[PDB]
């Protein structure tokens, strides 16, 4: 239930994902091609569902990457934005979740991005906790999938 | 090109097209839905092509309308981030386009947005002179189209 899982946001949770978002929010290009660039490097069974991307070894010399890297970073603003009302949050998830049940994208394997999450956040001296923090607003997309 | 009809982009379109957003912008529910029913009103037309978010004069109330609706303002911001960069604003603008591209949108009928955008900008106070700023931006994304 996407409803359950945008109630395990709890205030400690919705915090720590605003504070580390200031971070990381602040540079959307460079930040979103190198989520985009560790899942393909640690994840490369996924690189085929992007063939419309090009070849994405070329990172940030690619437009249709950095283009595509760039959007994602917006719509994770998207959700930030939403925390405070949870009706709204679980919408503008929903619409996203559309997106990639047309690209037959599982629950699992969108759970993927976490690794990537985990090591960009790590980059700019985030540890676990805020790792955490942000698998658990993960979940809620995973739960509309 | 896309890359010129961004690059003729002057510093007075983009004073007025950040001034006006700071305002437009900072409701996104709000006006975003505000602008799609303006367009359901005035070009009935177009109705048939958003099926997928099922009765869309139940306005606010629908939530798949309100989620498109969110998330439209957001592709919004992410042009009037980006205008001080072409090289930026042109990938972008261009992955927004194929998400038109796709759903068969023409050029002449994304044009179909500036009346619903100078509606909307006019319950703010912004005249045509905004009016005809934002037709500028919404034609680099036409020249995509
Ligand atoms: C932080 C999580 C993620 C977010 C917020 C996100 C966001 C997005 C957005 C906004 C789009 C563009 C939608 C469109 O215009 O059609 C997109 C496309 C896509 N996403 Fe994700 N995504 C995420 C993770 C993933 C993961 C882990 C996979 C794969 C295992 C995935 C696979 C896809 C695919 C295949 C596309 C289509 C690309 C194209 O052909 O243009 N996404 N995603
Ligand atoms: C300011 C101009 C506009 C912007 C920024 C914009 C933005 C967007 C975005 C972000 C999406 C979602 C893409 C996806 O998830 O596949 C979308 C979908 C769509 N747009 Fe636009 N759009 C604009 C104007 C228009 C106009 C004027 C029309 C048609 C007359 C149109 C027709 C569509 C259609 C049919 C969809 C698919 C909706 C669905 O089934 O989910 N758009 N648009």
């Amino acid at each position: 239930s996407v409803y359950d899982a945008a109630a395990q946001l709890t205030a400690d949770v919705k915090k720590d994902l605003r504070d580390s978002w200031k971070v990381i929010g602040s540079d959307k290009k460079g930040n979103g091609v190198a989520l985009m660039t560790t899942l393909f490097a640690d994840n490369q069974e996924t690189i085929g569902y992007f063939k419309r991307l090009g070849d994405v070894s070329q990172g940030m010399a690619n437009d249709k990457l950095r283009g595509h890297s760039i959007t994602l970073m917006y719509a994770l603003q998207a959700f930030i934005d939403q925390l405070d009302n949870p009706d709204d949050l679980v919408c503008v998830v929903e619409k996203f979740a559309v997106n990639h049940i047309t690209r037959k994208i599982s629950a699992a394997e969108f759970g993927k991005i976490n690794g990537p999450i985990k090591k960009v956040l790590a980059s700019k001296n985030f540890g676990d906790k805020y790792a955490n923090a942000w698998a658990k607003l993960v979940a809620v997309v995973q739960a509309a999938l």
